[PDB]
């Protein structure tokens, strides 16, 4: 079996990517972020405290005739930018664009935190990072691709994200006429739940590589790219009047600059970040002052290659008994 869905930016920023999700039977269909950093399925649902629920759509399972309550578990997740997210959990029948996982772990939110709420085009999350991340207790429960891997033609999905234009995510498959020359496999940790792979170096703008290792997770779950300090610095010293801002809380830059690419490597092959990609519009409505898509990971505790590059690529995740991560230009 294969499956393919459309996913689109909820915003003019690219800040997320929504991709259509069925749930139930009759289908529900609710609008989920595809998250390769963390590996729960929740959505908001009948159960969510109706003060935190503002415009998304949610999940009623006492209206699917193949959701059963598992019963005793529960779940609570927290991501990096501080918001979370806690309820209980149902099973039910997921599809992704025509590829459907029977008694796949649908799991409830009775609570989100406020920068959810505040989402209203975002209806839950859907991780796609290694199962053993899974917040569900005290029966850790399996992801929507672990879950359909043995059923897929080719134990893989590919995400292949739009520049402020939608994009795909393909299972068991790797479509062939969706990049340019070839994919570049690069080897995979497992060792952290995530898709953890070592970047072989950088370029700002037209300037020299530099090989260097950067350790870093491949994360459709955050939208920038998040790079230590030393890189970071690098790339931002090349525009006029860039600076980091403790008050806005990371580098911003003049909207009047056009900003250079970024290059980082895939073992001997490069991917360029167009400038216009980093560029994440005025801090507030008005400003003169825009925000970057290039950040400092330091106190994160890890490098993030975010939404900012992955876009730039066909990217495959790889769930080969040894995984492993593709690239591609396109």
């Amino acid at each position: 079996s294969t499956g393919s869905a459309t996913t689109t930016p909820i915003d003019s920023l690219d800040d997320a990517y929504i991709t259509p999700v069925q749930i139930g039977t009759p289908a529900q269909t609710l609008n989920l972020d595809f998250d390769t950093g963390s590996s729960d399925l929740w959505v908001f649902s009948s159960e969510t405290t109706a003060s935190e629920v503002d415009g998304q759509t949610i999940y009623t399972p006492s209206k699917s005739t193949t959701a059963k309550l598992l019963s005793g578990a529960t779940w609570s997740i927290s991501y990096g930018d501080g918001s979370s997210s806690s309820g209980d959990v149902y099973t039910d029948t997921v599809s992704v664009g025509g590829l459907t996982v029977t008694g796949q772990a649908v799991e409830s939110a009775k609570k989100v935190s406020s920068s959810f709420t505040e989402d209203s085009t975002i209806d839950g999350l859907l991780g796609l990072a290694f199962s053993t991340l899974n917040t569900v207790s005290p029966t850790q429960q399996k992801t929507f691709f672990d879950n359909a891997k043995a059923s897929l033609d080719s134990p893989v999905f590919t995400a292949d994200l739009g520049y402020h234009a939608p994009g795909t995510y393909n299972f068991g498959f790797i479509d062939t006429t969706a990049y340019t020359g070839s994919i570049t496999y690069t080897a995979v940790s497992t060792k952290q739940g995530f898709w953890e792979w070592t970047s072989t170096g950088y370029a700002v703008g037209s300037g020299t590589f530099k090989s260097t290792s950067i350790d870093g997770i491949a994360d459709t779950g955050t939208t920038l790219l998040y790079l230590p300090a030393t890189v970071v610095s690098a790339y931002w010293a090349q525009v006029s009047g860039a600076k980091s801002s403790s008050s806005v809380g990371g580098y911003v830059f003049p909207c009047s600059a056009t900003l250079p690419s970024f290059t980082f490597g895939v073992g001997s092959a490069r991917i360029v970040i167009p400038g216009d990609y980093i560029d994440f519009g005025p801090i507030s409505t008005g400003s003169s002052s825009c925000f970057g898509g290039i950040q400092s990971s330091a106190g994160i505790g890890i490098n993030i290659f975010g939404d900012v590059a992955l876009k730039a690529a066909f990217v495959v995740f790889n769930g080969a008994t040894t995984p492993t991560l593709g690239f591609a230009s396109k």
